[PDB]
């Protein structure tokens, strides 16, 4: 069946020029709203959540892991390094790298998290360990953002990512301390005000991780605490036919607004 919300999302998609994927989990009743929920989309920087979570999981059996230094060399810098560039020829801890990756979308920081996990496949292995059979990380930054239509590398589905984000932030995929840390990091994101959050009532609170890449790929994944409601998990993925297409964070805001008004 096609719901009123799905019909509205289809109209938004039609006017957008691109391809839109949405998955909502409302933890008030565990119900879901999906739009292209089982189609693959390039994750781009939203994959930073899985990498940070995997390191948090490792830290459950190593009390000092988040304080472990990682050398940052000039050669390690990639295309977007707002935090790591400050610490070149020195070190950053795994906690610092996690915060930089999540809250500033630092790509050097992401690469250090991936290396700590033994490469992209280590991130995928963690996904499988927490019940996500769909997620795949194949490459490091920046090439994981090529976002080529039809390319399965570095993709997931909206349904899978919403379920995983729920398990990580609200469920028991991580220990309590680690779950709280992940939520704290997400709630301190600096990059999200124009994306999902822009479509939500101001009274609501949220944590999120944005992503963007080639083909005008514009993504956001969020955990949301609505005023007077149980939390929501919302994934919005968007990608366009031309390699050099511009970002469309407004489309994600519009999708979130449709979802919010449909509650
Ligand atoms: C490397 C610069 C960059 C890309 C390609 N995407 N992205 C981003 N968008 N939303 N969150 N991170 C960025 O900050």
């Amino acid at each position: 069946q096609t719901s009123a919300v799905q019909q509205k999302l289809a109209a938004l998609e039609k006017s957008s020029g691109g391809r839109l994927g949405v998955a909502l989990i409302d933890t008030a009743d565990n119900t879901q709203v999906l739009y292209r929920g089982d189609e693959r989309f390039p994750m781009c920087s939203t994959s930073k959540v899985m990498a940070a979570a995997a390191v948090l999981k490792q830290s459950e059996t190593q009390k000092q892991l988040l304080n472990q230094p990682v050398e940052i060399k000039p050669a390690d810098l990639v295309n977007y390094n707002p935090i790591a560039e400050k610490h070149v020829n020195g070190t950053m801890t795994l906690a610092e790298l996690s915060a930089a990756a999540l809250q500033y979308s630092d790509n050097t920081a992401m690469n250090k998290l991936i290396a700590q996990l033994g490469g992209p496949g280590g991130v995928t292995a963690f996904a499988r360990a927490i019940g996500d059979e769909t997620f795949r990380l194949d490459r490091t930054e920046p090439t994981l953002n090529t976002a080529i239509p039809g390319d399965p590398r570095d993709t997931t589905t909206p349904r899978a990512m919403a379920q995983t984000l729920r398990q990580l932030t609200l469920g028991h995929a991580l220990g309590e301390t680690q779950r709280a840390q992940l939520v704290t990091w997400l709630k301190g994101n600096t990059t999200g005000a124009a994306s999902i959050r822009a479509g939500l009532p101001t009274s609501w609170t949220a944590g999120d991780k944005t992503g963007s890449g080639d083909y005008g790929t514009t993504n956001d994944i969020a955990v949301i605490w609505p005023q007077g409601r149980a939390p929501l998990v919302l994934v919005t993925y968007f990608t366009q036919p031309q390699q050099n297409a511009e970002s469309r964070r407004d489309v994600l805001a519009s999708a979130a607004r449709i979802i919010a008004e449909g509650l």
